[PDB]
């Protein structure tokens, strides 16, 4: 264990943190053609061993999402099982993100994963995921919060998403995200997406955006200045624009680093200095995350030991980034202080 103290996770998707044996049970009980009948072999088609491309990583979801989406018991259980997982790895606070439309099967265009029309609405999916997170926290003692994803290819969804972020603000929902295929040109300025971050600014909904993961620094630059996000998912290619980088450094922008994810998705070619090193060297505001452990065959200790032996991270630095993650969390002022006192008490400060 590279860092055996309480950690914080801000960027990990519920979509990509399902147990391969939970998928298997629901794929069977719904009679769904899964690319495998065996847990360890399911993880061989879905798991990634080498670097690929962004469209190919997103393609892996087409394998197993039909078994989960549209079924109630499967939706809530993976939430409960997700927080369980995070507990076993030393996480005291976790913000888990997911697209309620991609788990629904009714009142959604398009019905994802080629499902048939049913009765599970996006507004219902958030009430079921939140229930699993609420029951998990009570069983495992780790504070767990949803973030609702926009899809870059469906700007028609994002009007409903913020709006959902607002109905469930007093539940588990703390912010809105913009995920999906960043390789689609100009998907950041689609009108559907922009009302969403605009209505989020008015009504005080927190904002994070996948930006700079496989695109240019212009991707990050509209996310910052147009959508006015407060955190960057995979802020890697911000470092190609030093003027912008040092501006966000001066404005204490938080970067949601995912080291092992960044290697397997091709985001970081292994010949390059990883972005997180100088963001450590510049003492920037960043955190370490798993992104999608099922698809990357990872745990959060995978991402911590990637830093430790390969990028020269220390226990000292591990303490600082997790405290920065705690004060760039989307928790309210009272709970985010209570979380800082947890980490203060465990870190010797
Ligand atoms: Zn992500």
């Amino acid at each position: 264990p590279a860092f055996d103290k309480p950690k914080v996770e801000l960027h990990v998707h519920l979509d990509g943190s399902i147990k391969p044996e939970t998928i298997l049970y629901y794929g069977r009980r719904r009679g769904i053609a899964l690319p495998a009948n065996t847990a360890e072999g399911l993880l061989n088609v879905i798991g990634m061993d080498k670097p690929l491309t962004l469209p190919d990583f997103l393609a892996k979801f087409d394998y197993y999402m039909p078994a989960i989406a549209g079924c109630r018991e499967a939706i809530k259980r993976i939430a409960y099982e997700f927080v369980e997982m995070k507990a076993k790895e030393g996480v005291v606070y976790v913000e888990v993100r997911y697209s309620p439309h991609l788990l629904a099967n009714s009142k959604v265009e398009p019905i994802p994963w080629n499902q048939a029309e049913g009765d599970l609405t996006p507004d219902e999916v958030v009430a079921l995921v939140g229930q699993g997170l609420q029951e998990g926290e009570r069983d495992f003692g780790v504070k767990a919060r949803s973030i609702l994803c926009c899809m870059r290819h469906q700007p028609n969804w994002s009007p409903k998403v913020v709006e959902l972020c607002k109905k469930y603000q007093q539940q588990t929902v703390v912010a809105i995200d913009l995920a999906g295929d960043e390789t689609i040109p100009g998907s950041s300025l689609l009108p559907g997406h922009v009302q969403a971050y605009q209505e989020a600014v008015k009504s005080g909904i927190h904002r994070t955006v996948h930006a700079g993961e496989v695109g240019s620094a212009e991707v990050v630059k509209e996310a910052v200045d147009i959508l006015k996000t407060e955190r960057l998912g995979h802020g890697y290619h911000t470092l190609e624009d030093q003027a912008l980088y040092n501006r966000l450094r001066q404005e204490n922008m938080h970067f949601e680093i995912c080291p092992w994810s960044s290697y397997l998705t091709g985001a970081w070619k292994p010949d390059t200095e990883h972005a997180v090193i100088r963001l450590k060297n510049d003492q920037a505001n960043y955190s370490l995350n798993t992104d999608d452990p099922l698809i990357f065959k990872s745990t959060l200790d995978t991402d911590y030991q990637m830093t430790k032996r390969d990028m020269g991270f220390t226990e000292e630095e591990f303490k600082r980034l997790n405290i920065n993650a705690a004060k760039s969390s989307f928790l309210p002022e009272d709970e985010k202080r209570e979380l800082l006192d947890l980490l203060y008490k465990a870190y010797g400060m």
